[PDB]
Formats: structure tokens, sequence, C-alpha cells
């Protein structure tokens, strides 16, 4: 009978932000920890990742806050 | 019939962080020798390489407890 | 359901100037005796990292009352 | 019914300029002084980094003034 | 009935340079702020910025001085 | 799994400051008996290089109370 | 049919610490003893570079302490 | 009558992993060597390289493991 | 008829490999010694270009040995 | 019809090294006598530059000598 | 087809330790000749250099033993 | 409606060269005096950083009189 | 009806070297005695920003001379 | 009736190397300066930005003697 | 809502005027006693370092008179 | 009547290799000189184009040794 | 009726080696006095340019010699 | 109808080697004045800008000779 | 409508040797009064900031000579 | 048609070494001897010196013999 787009996105968010966005987070940490082995450490490579993370896990009060509820 | 990849990405990041990390690490540290050895000695360097080993192998932690859990 | 960033980079916060921050300023002033060893002693070099320890450790009330509150 | 942008927008800045900015503010002070714990310590930086915050916090009245109203 | 397009062309541009362009501003200072938090503060990004933002508005200006009226 | 770096970076002080900073130490203190032996003996110089022995093995302590606690 | 990387690492690791790091770190102190003869002989220069023949040849050692095993 | 793509797709990952990767690699640390002649010797274009090799001839294991089986 | 590329390859690796990377390796020699004639002699030139010439001549057994065989 | 690499290189280093290679050597001659003319007079230039000309010269019996024949 | 770095170091070794390093000793002590005939004669310049020639002589020796053999 | 370039120019120099330039120069001069605390005391910084605030200053009459008017 | 471009682009040029150039060279001039402030005095910046300003004010009679007439 | 393109294309020609092309050499210094002013002061941009305008207004000549007449 | 650039930099400015900059220069003079101490007693260090406290201290006043006000 | 391509492509390879090539390597080395002449002198630029020039003129030998015959 | 490229490359490369290279290296030698009069006087940058002029003006028999004919 | 380059050309150098050199060269010896009086005097500053002045006016002549005519 | 180089350059050369270079040179000699008060009097540093002095308010009749006119 | 570098380095040379040189070797003995008007005499100077000009007229001959013809 099919099912409402509004429960269909949620469900996207849902699953981008449990436990498969945690693994996620993970891996861009051990991404820049390896980029920081072999080369230059760079404050802008470590800001960039943690803000993109803060903006991964954010998203929904971001959401929120930026369309004024 | 396929695997959910909260199972996938756990294998990549253990994986990442098993024994493979171990000799990733080691050679950075041979890294750091041997740009010590043809140059100079900046602690610049190795404080750098530290702080990416620390970080790879820090990422489950730094993930758990920046993420709020 | 994700947190907002006014927990996560509080987290951070906590992290970098809990039990890390204290190790790290030990690391630093290991660093520093290291560099007078084997070398030169100027009053320079222990400024400039007694200073970066204390801005480090400051940075939450040099954060306060450089913006007014 | 969605919202007016000079709605949305002054929601973007009232956030990133409320209690998410101090703390980026920290993090910043943080760094620098991170920044001259491993390695040297130069005017610079700090010049260019407290600009940087002067800057992010100013960017109200400074719109205001630049503008001519 | 329609209205010509010396009238919606008018808007647009009332609209793009009234209440909206002034936090847009703002937030083109929040960007070059945060820029030089967390990297290199260098005069050819804060050169560009505000240049870009005296043309936003100097729009109208600009536009009666070039065609000759 | 990793390990988190607040053992990490315990374990690199502990093993700059156990045998292996006793051995440094003694390598310094055969460094200033070589600089006397072939040139002049000046006050300067062993200040220095003990004052560097005594910061390396009060790194501990000197944070501890540096800090605050 | 391939091989995995836990092998290839360790055979990159055994074949730089093997017999060839031993002629680059007897090439490394003909270096010094050429920078010591036509110049001047500074107690960094041999430090620096005793150092990293220790990094280099003690990065098994302080991997594996330096992860907590 | 046709085979099975299960046989063509291994045959083709078996002369791509036979003898044909080892001459690939070989060209890989040929290419790598005159980059350092001509040039200037950075650790990011050897670990880069390494690692395409690696990842290329741990491919058979790679798929193994990140696919739990 | 065609040649299957594990001659084709090979020819190219021999070709790199022969006279020609002789010659090159000439040309490398020269061109360290000219940039130490107008300039600076600094350790790290000359080692970075032995790096290169070894990495180009041990190409083969490099490959045999981090491969597994 | 084209000519072979083999004798274009070579071409290239008869060049370099025949009736050029001397006068450029005479002008590096002449640049540390005006060196030392007006400024200080140290050993590691004219070290330097002289090492600088005997690796210009001795390029082809260390490329013969380095690479085992 | 190439050899393997343990030959081709062993190469620079011997070639750097044969008849070369010889006259390179003996330049030196021109140099520290030179130096006493048109200046002021220091134990510090004669130490200095002479361990320079002994630390290049005993590079074999000195590597065999700081590695544990 | 938007301002004309030759007002907002105006403002941004009257706000950098009004109250804010005040404290600037006293900011730089507190930074000559921490940088004579900690170190050595050479003219060069200070006649630098006096000329600094001299031209910043000193650049409403130095456009004036450069231009021709 | 429109206007020939021989007019809209001496428009362009009278603009930017009227009233609006002035205050440009004064934000250039402030630039450079803010970057005197926080930092080194080094003749290449102000020599490098003057002949920026000569060449701003010069383009007509530079353009003039250039093309012969 | 129409005009044949060997009188159009010469008068399109004429326009853009008559007074037009003057103004556009003028804007064009006018941006080689003003890029001096914020920023560095590189020989490449005039060298590139003056070869230009030679090559534009060098057209003819270099026309008429690249084809021969 | 953010603050004016004229409180911010004000509060910069009375902390490190205020009960900081007592104790930075209590150390100051601990610095030169320590100075002292071991070594040589020079009229040099001594006014070159009240003179950087004055400075220091000075700094409200020199920039009040400095500028004319 | 047409003729085969096995003489047409022919007839391409030896125009183009012909009188042709030579006045174009020609280019190339001027453009390389006046590439060092404006700007900076890197041994990549010229060994770059030094390599491409080989390679236009060895294709012949090239495509011969590459393809077995 | 055209011209074979035979003579228009020609053309171009007596065009640009004629009276034309003349004043283009007049205009090098004016910017190396130039660069030496605002900085810094270091051998690299007159061995960089002077090096230009001379493959310039060599292009014509150094293709000739390279090319074996 | 556009000017030729070897015209265009000559006027820059004539230019730039009439009278604005001859002011140049009096503000390139007004800098060496000044960073005289502030700082320390040592021949080679004055020897290097003096060289570069010789070598601006020199232009003409020294291409006439370096390029046989 | 912009000046020429010629005016302005002379502009800068007026100002810098009207009345500025007078109150200029009474700096450089309060600083070698306060130099000799506080330190040793030498007769390098009073002849090096006189020659200093002497080379700023000759320097157009040293550039006059100079050039030969 | 450009001339071969064998005459172009000859040229330079022969102008460096002719009537240029002279006075350029007398410039430094005025140095020398103002050197020791202003100041003490010590032998290291005119020893230095005096190297320098025989090595910038000897080089010739040193190229000649260091080259074993
Ligand atoms: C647009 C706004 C600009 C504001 C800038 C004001 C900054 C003033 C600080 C002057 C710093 C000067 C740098 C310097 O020179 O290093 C000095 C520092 O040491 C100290 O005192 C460290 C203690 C300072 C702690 C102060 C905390 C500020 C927090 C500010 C939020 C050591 O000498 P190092 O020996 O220099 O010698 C190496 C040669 N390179
Ligand atoms: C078309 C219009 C153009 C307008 C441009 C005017 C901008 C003038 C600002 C000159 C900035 C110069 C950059 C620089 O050089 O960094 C300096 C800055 O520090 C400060 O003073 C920070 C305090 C400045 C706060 C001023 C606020 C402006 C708001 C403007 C709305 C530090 O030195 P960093 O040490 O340079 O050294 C690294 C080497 N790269
Ligand atoms: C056919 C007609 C062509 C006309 C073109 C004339 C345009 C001239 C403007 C030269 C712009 C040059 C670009 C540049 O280079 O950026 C500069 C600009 O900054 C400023 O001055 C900003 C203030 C300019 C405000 C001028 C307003 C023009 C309105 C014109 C209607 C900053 O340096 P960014 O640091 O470059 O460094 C990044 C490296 N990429
Ligand atoms: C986030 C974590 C950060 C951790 C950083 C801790 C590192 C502490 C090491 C301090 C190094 C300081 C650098 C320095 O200054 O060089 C010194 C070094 O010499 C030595 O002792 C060499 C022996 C050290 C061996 C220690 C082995 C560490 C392994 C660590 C796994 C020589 O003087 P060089 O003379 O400086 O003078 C040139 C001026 N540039
Ligand atoms: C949705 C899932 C996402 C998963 C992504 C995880 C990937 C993590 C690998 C981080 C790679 C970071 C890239 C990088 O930055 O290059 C580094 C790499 O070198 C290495 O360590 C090579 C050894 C890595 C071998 C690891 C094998 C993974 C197999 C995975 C199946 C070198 O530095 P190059 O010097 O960067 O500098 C050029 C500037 N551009
Ligand atoms: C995922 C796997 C990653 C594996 C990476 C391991 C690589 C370790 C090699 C560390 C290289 C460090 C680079 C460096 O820093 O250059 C050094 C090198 O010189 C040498 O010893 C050259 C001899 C090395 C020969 C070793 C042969 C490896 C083959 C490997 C198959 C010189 O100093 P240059 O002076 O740096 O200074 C310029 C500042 N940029
Ligand atoms: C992975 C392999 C690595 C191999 C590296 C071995 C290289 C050993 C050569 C040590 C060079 C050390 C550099 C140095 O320091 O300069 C010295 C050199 O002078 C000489 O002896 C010149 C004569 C050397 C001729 C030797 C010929 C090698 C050919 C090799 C094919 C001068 O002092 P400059 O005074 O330093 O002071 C400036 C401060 N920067
Ligand atoms: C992390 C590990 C650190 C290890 C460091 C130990 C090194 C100890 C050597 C102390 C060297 C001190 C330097 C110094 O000061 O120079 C002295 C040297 O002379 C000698 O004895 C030369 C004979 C030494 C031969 C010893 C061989 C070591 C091999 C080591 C493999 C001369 O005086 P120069 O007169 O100083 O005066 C100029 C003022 N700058
Ligand atoms: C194409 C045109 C070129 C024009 C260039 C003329 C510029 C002449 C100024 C020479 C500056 C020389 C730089 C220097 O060397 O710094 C000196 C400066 O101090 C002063 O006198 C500061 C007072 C000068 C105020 C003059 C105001 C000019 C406005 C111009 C509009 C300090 O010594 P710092 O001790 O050098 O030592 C560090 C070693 N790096
Ligand atoms: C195909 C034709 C090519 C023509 C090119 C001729 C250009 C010659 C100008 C040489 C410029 C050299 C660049 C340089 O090097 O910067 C110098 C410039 O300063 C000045 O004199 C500025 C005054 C020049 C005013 C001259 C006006 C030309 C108009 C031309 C129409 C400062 O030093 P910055 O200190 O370099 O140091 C940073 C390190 N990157
Ligand atoms: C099949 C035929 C091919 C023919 C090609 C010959 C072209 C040779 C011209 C070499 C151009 C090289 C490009 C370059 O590199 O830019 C240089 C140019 O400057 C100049 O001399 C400008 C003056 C040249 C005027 C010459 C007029 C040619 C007319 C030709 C009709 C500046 O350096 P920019 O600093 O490079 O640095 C940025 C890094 N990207
Ligand atoms: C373009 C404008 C240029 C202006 C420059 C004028 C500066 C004149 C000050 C001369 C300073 C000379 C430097 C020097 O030489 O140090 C002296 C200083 O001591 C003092 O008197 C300290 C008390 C001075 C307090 C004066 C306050 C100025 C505020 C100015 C706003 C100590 O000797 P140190 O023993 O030198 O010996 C080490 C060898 N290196
Ligand atoms: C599936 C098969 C793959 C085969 C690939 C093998 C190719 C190996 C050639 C490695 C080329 C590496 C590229 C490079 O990096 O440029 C180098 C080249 O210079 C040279 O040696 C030029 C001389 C080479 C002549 C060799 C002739 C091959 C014919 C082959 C038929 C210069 O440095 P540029 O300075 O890089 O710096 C710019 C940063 N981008
Ligand atoms: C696959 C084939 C590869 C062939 C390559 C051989 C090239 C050898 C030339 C080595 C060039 C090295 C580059 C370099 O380093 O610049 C040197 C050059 O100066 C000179 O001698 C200029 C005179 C050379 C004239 C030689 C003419 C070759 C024609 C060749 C046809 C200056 O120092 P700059 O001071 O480096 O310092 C800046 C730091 N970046
Ligand atoms: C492939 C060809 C290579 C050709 C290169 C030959 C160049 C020889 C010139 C040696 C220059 C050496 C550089 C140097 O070292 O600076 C010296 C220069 O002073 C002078 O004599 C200036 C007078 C020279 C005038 C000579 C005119 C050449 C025209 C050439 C056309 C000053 O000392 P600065 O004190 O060095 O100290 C700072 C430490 N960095
Ligand atoms: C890899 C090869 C290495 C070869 C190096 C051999 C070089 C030997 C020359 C020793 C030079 C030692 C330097 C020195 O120390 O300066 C001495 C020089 O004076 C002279 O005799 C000048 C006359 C020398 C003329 C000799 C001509 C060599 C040509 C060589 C082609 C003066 O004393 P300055 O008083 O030192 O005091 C200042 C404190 N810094």
């Amino acid at each position: 009978g099919g099912t409402d787009p509004a429960t269909m996105v949620n469900n996207i968010c849902t699953f981008i932000l449990g436990p498969f966005g945690q693994s996620l987070a993970v891996l861009g940490i051990v991404a820049i920890g390896i980029s920081w082995m072999f080369g230059r450490a760079s404050l802008g490579l470590v800001a960039g990742v943690v803000g993109g993370i803060v903006i991964m896990f954010g998203a929904s009060f971001l959401g929120k806050t930026l369309t004024g509820g």
C-alpha cells in the first residue's frame, strides 16, 4: 500500500544518524590520523573534518533552528 | 544476501585498527627517524607524527566522546 | 537523534582541557628540558613554551574576558 | 507556509554568534596555545587569530558601519 | 493582469539590497573571521571579501556611472 | 579497538621518564665533560645543562604545580 | 592471488630495518663526520642525528609501547 | 556456448594480479625513483604509491574482509 | 598478431633500466653538482637524489620483496 | 627518422660536461671570489662550491660506481 | 636488471671511505693549518676537526656498536 | 538603495583610524615591551614597530602627498 | 539607445582613478602599517605596495608611453 | 546589399585596436596595480600582463611576419 | 548579539595591563636575577629589561602622546 | 585511386619528425629560456621539457622496442 | 595559397631570436637589478636569469646538438 | 593599426632607464641609509644594493656583451 | 586622470628628505646616545650611524654621480 | 640566429675578469681600508679579502688545474 515520504525520509535520517554515522565519524578520525602520519600536520585539516562531523551530527538541530521551527 | 553497512564499516575499522595500524605506525616512526638522519631535527615533525598516531589509535574513544555517546 | 553542537564542542573542550592537557603540558616541559640538554639554554624557548601552556589552560577565562562576557 | 529569508538569515547569525561562537573562540585560543607549545612563538600567529576572533564577534557592528547604516 | 518587468526586476533589486543584504554581509564577515581563526591570516582574503561587499552595495551607483547614466 | 589518548600519552611520558631519561642525562653529563676538556670551563654551560636535566625530571611536578592541580 | 597487507607492510619494515638500515646509519655517521670536518662542531647536529638513528632502530619497540601493546 | 561471468571476472582478476601486476608495480617504483631524481623528495609521494601497490595486491583479502566473507 | 602485455611491460622495464637509466642517473648527478655550484650545499638535496637513484635501480628487488615474491 | 634516447641523453651529457662545464666552473670560482671580497670568508662556502664542482665533473664515475657497473 | 640497494649503499660507503676520504681528511688538515696561519690558534678548532675525521673513519664500527650488532 | 563606495571606503578608513587604531597601537607597544622582557633588546624591533605605527596613522597625509593631491 | 564602449570604459577608468583610488591607496598604506606593527619590517613589503600604488596611478601615462602613443 | 567580410573583419580589428584597446590596456595596468597593492608583488604577473598588452598591440605585425607576408 | 571591537580590544588591554602584567614583570625581574647569578652581570641586560617593563606599563600614555591625542 | 594508410601515416610521421620537429624543439627551448627569465628557475621545468623532446624524437625506437618488434 | 609550416615556424624563431629577444634580455637584466635594489642579493637569482638568457639565445645550437643533428 | 613589439619593448626600456630609474636608485640609496641608521652597518647590504643599481643601469651594455652582439 | 611616476617618486623622495628625514636623523642620534649611556662606547656604532645619516642625505648627489649623470 | 653558449659564457667571463674586476678589487681594498680605519685591525679580514681577490683573478687557472685540464 506504500508509505508516505514523511516516514521514509525520516527512516533515511534515522539510519544515517544512528549506528552508521558513528562508525563513519570513526573512519573520518582514522583518516585525519593517517593524513597526519605521512605528511604535514595542519590545523586546517582537523578543523575542517571536526566541523564536518559536527555538522553531520548537528543536522537535526541545525535544521530546526535555521528554519525558525 | 548482502550485509548491513553497520557490520561492513565496523569490519573496515577493525581491519584498519588491528594488526595493520601497528605496522603503519611503525612505518611512521621509521619515517621520522629517517627524516632526522638526513636533515634537521625539529620538535614539530615528531610532535605532528606522534599526534597523528595518537589520533589514529584514539579514533574510537575520540568518536565516542565527541558525539556525547 | 543527534546532539546540538553546543554540547559537542563543549565535550571537545572538556576533553582537551581535562586529563589530556595535563600530560600534553608534561610532554612540553620534557621537550624544553631535552632542548636545553643538547644545545643552548635561551630564555626565549622557556618563555614561549610556558606562555603556550598558560594560553592553553587559560583559554576558558581568556575567551570569557576577550568577548566581554 | 515558509518564512521570509530576513528571519532565517538572522537566525543563522544569532546561532553562529550566540553560545556557539564562544566555544569556537575558545577552541581557537586552545589552538594557538598548542601551536606555541610545540614550535616557535611568533606574534604573527596570535595577532592573526585574535584579529579573526574580533572580526567574528564584531561582524554586526562592522556590517552596520561599513554600509553607512 | 501581470506587471511590467521594469517593476519586477526593481523589486528583486530592492529585496536583495534591503534588509537581506545586510545579514548576508554579516555572514560574510563571520566567514572571514572563522577563516582567520582556524588557519592563516592573509590580507588577500579580507581584501577580496570587503571588495565583494562594496561591489554588492555599490551595484546601484556602479551601474549608474558605468553606463554614462 | 584502539586506546584512549589519556593512556597513550601517559605511556609516552613513562617511557621518556623511565630508564631512557636516565641514560639521556648520563649522555648530557658526558657532553658537558667533553666540552670542558677541549675548550674553556664556564659556569653557564653546566648551569644550563643541569637546569635542563632538572626540568626534564621535574616535568611531572612542574606540570602539577603550574596548573594549580 | 595477492597477499594480505599485514604481510606486505611487515616485509617493508623488515627490509627497511634489516641490512639496509645499517648502511643507512653508516651513511648518516659519515655525513656528520664530513659536516664536522668542513665547518663547526656543534653538539646539536650529533645529538639530532644519533637521535634519528635511535628512533629508526627503536621504531618497533617505540610502536609497541606507545600503543599500549 | 559461452562461459558464466563468475569465471570471466575471475580470469580478469587472475591476469591483473598475476605476472602483470608485478611489472606494473615495478614501473610504479621506477616512476617514484624518477620523480625523486628530478625534483623534490617528499614522503607523501612514496607513501601514496606504496599504499596504491598494497591496495592493488591486497584487493583479494581486502574484499574478503570488507564484505564479512 | 600482437604480443601479451607480460612481455611489453617487461620490455619497458628493461629499456628504462638498461643503458638509458645510467645516463639518466648521470644527469641527476650533474644536476646536484650544478645546484651545489650556484647556491647552498645541503645534505637534503644529495640525500633525496641519491635515494631517488637507488629506488630507480632497486625497483626490481624492491618489487620482489614488497610483494612477498 | 628520429634517434634513440640512448644517444640523445649521451649528447646532453657530453655537451654539459665538455667545454661548457669548464666555463661554468670558472664562473663558480669567480662567484666564490666575489663572495669573499664583499663579506666574510668562511670555509663552508668554498667547501660546498668545490664539492659541487667535483660532483659535476665526477658524475660519470660516480654513476658508474654507485650502480655497481 | 637493476641491483638491490644493499649493494648500492655499500658501494657508496666503500667509495666515500676508500681513497676519497683519505684526500678529504688531508684537505681538512690543510684547512686547519691555513686557519691557524692567518688568525688565532684555538684548541677548539683542531679538536672539532680531528673529531670529525675520527667520526668519518669510525662510521663503520660506530654503526656496528651503536646498533648492538 | 545602496551607498556609493566613496562613502563606504571612507567609513572603513574612519573606523580603522578612529578609536580602534589607538588601542591597536597600544597593543603593538605592549607587544614590543613583552618582546624586550623575555629576550634581547634590539633597536631594530622598536624602530620597525614605531615606523609601522607612524605609517598607520600617517596613511591619510602619506596618500595625499604621494599622489600629488 | 546605448553608448559606445569608448565612453563606458573611460567612465570605468575615471571612477577607478578618481576619489575611489585615493581611499584605496589609503587602505593599502594602513595595511602596510598594520603588517609592520604585528610582525617584521621588511623593505620588500613597502617597496611592493608603493610600486603597486604608483602603477595604479600611473596607468594612464604608462599606457600612453608603452604603446608609442 | 551587404559588405564583403574582408571589410567587416578589418572594421572589427580597427575598432578593437583603436581607442578601445588603449583604455583596455589602461584597465589592465590598473588591475596589476591593484593586485600589487593587496597581496604580493611578483615579476610573473607584470611580465604576463605586459606581454599580453604587447601581443594585443603587436597583433598586426605579428600576423604579417608569422605568415611570411 | 556581539560587541563592538572598541570594547573587546579595551578588555584585552585592561587584562594585559591589570594584575597579569604585574606578575609578568615580577617574572622578568626573577629572570634577570637568575641571569646575573649564573654568568656575568652586564648593565645592558638590566637596562633592556627595565626598559621593556617601562614600555609595557607606559603603553597607554606612550600611545596617547605619540599620536598627538 | 587512393593510397593505403600504411603510407599516409608514415608520411605524417616523416613530416612531424623531419624539419618541422627540429624547429618545434627549438621553440620549446626558447620557451623554457623565457620561462626562466621572468620567474623562477626550477629543474622540474627543464627536465620535463627535455624529456618531452626526447620522447618526440625517440618515438620511432620507443615504438619499435615497446612492441617487441 | 598558404605557406608550409617549415617556413612559418622558422619565421617565428627568427622573430623571437632577432631584435626582440635582445630587448627581452635587457628587460630581464633590468628586472634582476631592481630585485637586487629592494631586497636581498642572492647568487641564485642572477644565476637562474643568466641561465635563462643563455638558454634562450642558445636554443638553436642546443636543439642542433641535443638531437644529434 | 598597432605597433611592432620591437618599438614597444624599446619604449619600456627607455622609460624604465630614463628619469624613472634615477629616482628609483635615489630611493634605493635612501633605503640603505635608513637601514644603516636603525641597526648595524654591514658591507654586504651596500655592496648588494650598489651592485643592483649598477646592473640596472648597465643592462643595455650587459645585454650587448653577454649575447656577443 | 592619474600622474606620471616621474612625479610620484619625486614626491616620495622630497617627503623622505624634507622635514621628516631631519627628525629621523635626530632620532638616530638619540639612539646612539642612549646606546652609549647603558653599555660600552665603541667608535663602530657612531661611525656606522653617522655614515647612514650621510648616505641618507647624500642620496641625491650619490645617485647623480654614481650614474655618470 | 643566436650564438652557442660556449661563446656567451666566455664573454661573461671576459667581462667579469677584464677592466671590471680591476675596479671591483680596488673597491674591495678601499673597503678593507675603511674597515681598519673605524674599528680594529685584524689579520683575518685582510687575509680573507686578499684571498677572495686571488680566487677571483685565479679562477681561470684554478679551473684549468682542478679539472685535470
Ligand atoms: C588584533 C589584536 C592583536 C593582539 C595581540 C596581542 C599579543 C601580545 C602578546 C605578545 C607576544 C609576543 C610574541 C613573542 O615575541 O614571543 C615572546 C612571548 O613570550 C611571552 O611573553 C609569553 C607570554 C604572553 C602571554 C600573553 C597572552 C596573550 C593572550 C591574548 C588573547 C617570547 O619571545 P620569543 O623569545 O619571541 O623569541 C622568538 C623570536 N621570534
Ligand atoms: C577594498 C577594501 C580593502 C580593505 C582592506 C583593509 C584591511 C586592513 C587589515 C590589515 C590586515 C593585514 C593582514 C596581515 O598581514 O596579518 C596581520 C593582521 O593582524 C592584525 O593586525 C589583525 C587585526 C586587524 C583587524 C582589522 C579589521 C578589518 C575589518 C575590515 C572590515 C598579522 O600579521 P601576520 O603576522 O601577517 O603574518 C602572516 C604573513 N602572511
Ligand atoms: C572589459 C572591462 C574590464 C574591467 C576590469 C577592471 C577590474 C579591476 C579590478 C581589479 C581586481 C583585481 C582582482 C584581484 O586580484 O583580487 C584583488 C582585489 O582586491 C581588491 O582590491 C578589491 C577592490 C576592487 C574594487 C574595484 C571595483 C571594480 C568595479 C568595476 C565595475 C585582491 O587580491 P586577491 O588577494 O587577488 O588574491 C587572490 C589571487 N587570485
Ligand atoms: C602529542 C604528543 C607529542 C609528543 C612529543 C614528545 C617529543 C619529545 C622529544 C624532544 C625532541 C626535541 C627536538 C629538538 O629540539 O632537537 C633536539 C633533540 O635531540 C635529542 O635529544 C634526540 C633524542 C630524543 C629521543 C626521544 C624519542 C621520542 C620518541 C617519541 C615516540 C636536539 O636539539 P637540536 O639541537 O634541536 O637544535 C636544532 C634547533 N631546531
Ligand atoms: C564510507 C567508507 C569510507 C572509508 C574510507 C577509509 C579510508 C582511510 C584511508 C586514509 C587515506 C588518506 C588519503 C591521504 O591523504 O593520502 C595519504 C595516504 O597514505 C597512506 O597512508 C596509504 C596507506 C593507506 C592504506 C589503507 C587501506 C584502506 C583500504 C580500505 C578498504 C598520504 O598522504 P598524501 O601525502 O595525502 O598527500 C597528498 C595530499 N592530497
Ligand atoms: C603505506 C606504506 C607507507 C610506506 C612509507 C615508508 C617510506 C619511508 C621512507 C622515508 C622517506 C622520508 C622522506 C624525506 O623526508 O626525505 C628524506 C629521504 O632521504 C632518504 O633517506 C632517502 C633514502 C630512503 C630509501 C628508502 C626506500 C623506501 C622504499 C619503500 C618501498 C630526505 O630528507 P629531505 O631532506 O626530506 O628534506 C626535504 C623536506 N621535504
Ligand atoms: C640514501 C643515500 C644517502 C647518501 C648521502 C651521502 C652524502 C654524504 C655527503 C655529506 C655532505 C654533507 C653536506 C654538508 O653539510 O655540506 C658540507 C659538504 O662539504 C663537502 O664536504 C663536499 C664534499 C662531499 C663530496 C661527497 C660526494 C658524495 C657523492 C654521493 C653519490 C659543507 O658544509 P656546509 O659548510 O654544510 O655548511 C652549510 C650548512 N648547511
Ligand atoms: C640522543 C643521543 C645523544 C648522544 C650525544 C652524545 C654526543 C657526545 C659528544 C660530545 C660532543 C660535544 C660537542 C662540542 O662541544 O665540541 C667539542 C667536541 O670535541 C670533541 O671532543 C670531539 C670528539 C668527540 C667524539 C665522540 C664520538 C661520538 C659518536 C656518537 C655516536 C669541541 O669543542 P668546540 O671547541 O665545542 O667549541 C665550539 C663551541 N660550539
Ligand atoms: C618603488 C618605490 C619604492 C619606495 C620604497 C621607499 C621605502 C624606504 C623606507 C626604508 C625602510 C627600510 C626597511 C628596514 O630595513 O627596516 C628599518 C626601517 O625602520 C625605519 O626606519 C622605519 C621608518 C621608515 C618610515 C618611512 C616611511 C615610508 C613611506 C613611503 C610611502 C628598520 O630596520 P630593521 O631593523 O630592518 O631590521 C630588520 C632586518 N630585516
Ligand atoms: C614582456 C615584457 C616584460 C616587462 C617586465 C618588466 C618589469 C620590470 C619590473 C621589475 C619588478 C620586479 C618584481 C619584484 O621582484 O618585486 C620588487 C619590485 O619592487 C619595485 O621595485 C616596484 C617598482 C617597479 C615599478 C616599475 C614599473 C613597471 C611598469 C611596466 C609597464 C620588490 O621586491 P619583492 O621584495 O620582490 O620581494 C618579494 C619576492 N617575490
Ligand atoms: C607550434 C608553435 C608554438 C609557438 C610557441 C612559442 C611561444 C613562446 C613564448 C613563451 C611564453 C611562456 C609562457 C610563460 O611561462 O609565461 C611567461 C611569459 O612572459 C613573457 O615573457 C611574455 C613575453 C612573451 C612574448 C612573446 C610573443 C610570442 C608571439 C608568438 C606569435 C611569464 O611567466 P609566468 O610568470 O609564466 O608564470 C606563470 C606560471 N604559469
Ligand atoms: C621611525 C621611528 C624610530 C624611533 C626609534 C627610537 C627608539 C630610541 C630608543 C633607543 C633604544 C636603543 C636600543 C638598545 O641599544 O638597547 C639599549 C636600550 O636600553 C634602554 O635605554 C631602554 C630605555 C629606552 C626607553 C625609550 C622608550 C622608547 C619608546 C618609543 C615610542 C640597552 O643596551 P643593550 O645593552 O643595547 O645592548 C644589547 C646590544 N644589542
Ligand atoms: C602501464 C604502463 C605505465 C608506464 C609508465 C612509465 C613511465 C615512467 C616515466 C616517469 C615519469 C614521471 C613524470 C614526472 O613526474 O615528471 C618528471 C619526469 O621527468 C623526466 O625524468 C623525463 C624523462 C623520462 C623519460 C622516460 C621515457 C618513458 C617512455 C615510456 C614508453 C619530472 O618531474 P616534474 O618535475 O614532475 O614535476 C612536476 C610535478 N607534476
Ligand atoms: C630527461 C633529461 C633531463 C635533463 C635535465 C638536465 C638539466 C641540468 C641543468 C641543472 C639545472 C638545475 C636547476 C637549478 O637548481 O637552478 C640552478 C641553475 O642555475 C644554473 O646553473 C643555470 C645554468 C644551467 C644551463 C644548463 C643548460 C641545460 C640545457 C639542457 C638542454 C640555480 O640555482 P637556483 O639558485 O636553483 O635556486 C632556486 C631553488 N629552486
Ligand atoms: C649560468 C651563468 C651563471 C653566471 C653567474 C655569475 C654571477 C657572478 C656574480 C657574483 C654575485 C655573488 C652574489 C653575492 O653573494 O652577493 C654579493 C654580490 O655583491 C657584489 O659584488 C655585486 C657586484 C657584482 C656585479 C657582477 C655583474 C654580473 C652580471 C652578469 C651578467 C654581496 O655579498 P652579500 O653580502 O652576498 O651577502 C648576502 C648573503 N646572501
Ligand atoms: C671537497 C673539497 C673541499 C676543498 C676545501 C679546501 C679549501 C681550503 C682553504 C682554507 C680556507 C679556510 C677559510 C678560513 O678560515 O679563512 C681564512 C682563509 O684565509 C686564507 O688563507 C685565504 C687564502 C686561501 C686560498 C686557497 C685557495 C683555495 C682554492 C680551492 C679551489 C682566513 O681566516 P678568517 O680569519 O677565517 O677568520 C674568520 C673566521 N670565520
